């Protein structure tokens, strides 16, 4: 449907910028599985339920499918879809040996209770460990899952399996108790702080005192303002929530911030902070901006009044072609919405590593680690934006589909 039709024209626009076989792109097109199955649970009353699961494979030519699971009530077959293909271009443009992945569930998870949740992570796996596996599919956190699920997938999966194989290399995520990796819940701001220091150096710019506004204040958020006062050394001078956000020219320190949010419900009212809207953070003049909120913040609408020069997007596209183009067009290092949020995923790839040879790194290696692959790969994307005189995104999009493309003649797939 919609989503999966947009993803679709996302690969065509981006393959028209590249040397790309048509019958390439028609297989990138169409994924290579789908597996639509039935989770039957038992309530707490006793009564049976059945919902319904998804799980896509895009593609594994590059190695084994990645991908997050969501139990959102509104998932359907066509987003899990396009968001199988955006995880294909997402661990391909960091050079990983992963496919695109996918899995959701139709349920709403704020209706169901411990146990029942349990029952169906469990039920789940259950149904689909034929098309799953440390070496096939491994799924990932994503919205509405919590690391606890994980473990019951987990558990379930090396219950199913009889210890045969490396049970906990099955899915990432985990907890640290069980095959866990430190460095889990700071992963995507940890990458996108590395994008923006690799971008200020790309740029010339020292960021020791600069400025970063950051709009939606999650966890994502919070963390990214925090490592990004931490080791780069930056001044916050602006956070918002999906209610309100603050100003303060002075500098904003997250600990207390996200205590205030706690406190409060919000970060609203923040002492010696001006309570300012969304547009305003938005428009603020700052060095690097980063929309950490639900996505298509910026539009064509809004896109002339931005005066960031780097602009960081964590979400899932949150910045429309359009404003894509208006941006650039003024002179603004843009970041591709995959390659930002890629931490994740490259920390989730760095545990699935530690659970198959069986040894578990610290919280310092993790961090070099990621740091040489965000570093990379983000300069692999601009080496493409400066040579072909595309976009960011254009440039992203062409490295991973290029990385995907090559992957699938090797194996012989497609003969051109
Ligand atoms: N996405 C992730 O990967 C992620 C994110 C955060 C944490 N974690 C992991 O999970 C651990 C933290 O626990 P959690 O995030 O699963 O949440 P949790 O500790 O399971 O939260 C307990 C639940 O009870 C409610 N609650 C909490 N305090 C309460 C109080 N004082 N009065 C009444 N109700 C209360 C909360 O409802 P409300 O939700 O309505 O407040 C919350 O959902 C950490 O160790 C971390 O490693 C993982």
């Amino acid at each position: 449907i919609d989503p999966f039709e947009m993803a679709v024209k996302q690969l065509e626009r981006a393959a028209q910028y590249m040397d790309i076989s048509e019958e390439a792109l028609e297989w990138l097109k169409k994924p290579m599985r789908i597996v639509e199955v039935s989770v039957p649970i038992e309530m707490d009353d006793g009564s049976v339920k059945v919902f319904t699961g998804f799980r896509v494979q895009h593609n594994w030519a590059r190695g084994p499918t990645k991908g997050g699971i969501r139990w959102h009530p509104a998932e359907t077959l066509s987003t899990v879809k396009a968001l199988a293909t955006w995880m294909t271009w997402k661990v391909a443009v960091v050079d990983l040996p992963y496919g695109g992945g996918k899995g959701g569930i139709i349920v709403n998870p704020k209706e169901l209770s411990e146990r029942e949740q349990e029952r169906l992570a469990r039920a789940y796996i259950r149904a689909v460990y034929d098309v799953i596996g440390p070496w096939t599919d491994i799924p990932a956190p994503d919205v509405y899952t919590n690391p606890k699920i994980m473990g019951w997938m987990m558990d379930e999966y090396e219950t199913i399996m009889r210890r045969k194989g490396p049970a906990f290399g099955v899915i990432t995520g985990k907890p640290l108790s069980i095959g866990g990796s430190l460095g889990r819940g700071t992963a995507t701001a940890q990458g996108a702080i590395f994008t923006i220091r690799e971008a200020a150096k790309a740029l010339g710019i020292d960021l020791k005192g600069k400025k970063i506004a950051v709009q939606g204040y999650g966890n994502a958020g919070y963390y990214t303002a925090k490592l990004a006062k931490e080791q780069l050394g930056m001044t916050v001078v602006a956070v918002s929530d999906s209610r309100g956000g603050i100003y303060n020219p002075d500098g904003l320190d997250p600990d207390e911030v996200l205590k205030w949010k706690r406190e409060h419900g919000s970060v609203k009212d923040f002492p010696g902070a001006t309570n300012i809207t969304n547009e305003e953070l938005l428009e603020l003049e700052v060095d690097v901006l980063a929309p950490a909120a639900i996505e298509e913040v910026i539009t064509e609408k809004n896109a002339d009044n931005i005066k960031a020069k780097i602009v960081a997007e964590v979400a899932n596209g949150p910045v429309t072609p359009e404003a894509d183009d208006i941006l650039r067009e003024k002179g603004i290092l843009q970041i591709p919405d995959f390659l930002c949020n890629a931490g994740g995923v490259t920390v989730s790839y760095f545990e699935w590593v530690q659970n198959i040879n069986g040894y578990y790194w610290t919280e310092e290696e993790v961090r070099e680690k990621l740091d040489k692959k965000m570093t990379k790969a983000f300069w692999e994307v601009y080496n493409t934006h400066k040579d072909k005189n595309i976009h960011m995104r254009d440039a992203a999009y062409v490295v991973a589909v290029s990385r995907v493309y090559q992957a699938m003649k090797d194996r012989g797939w497609v003969k051109k």
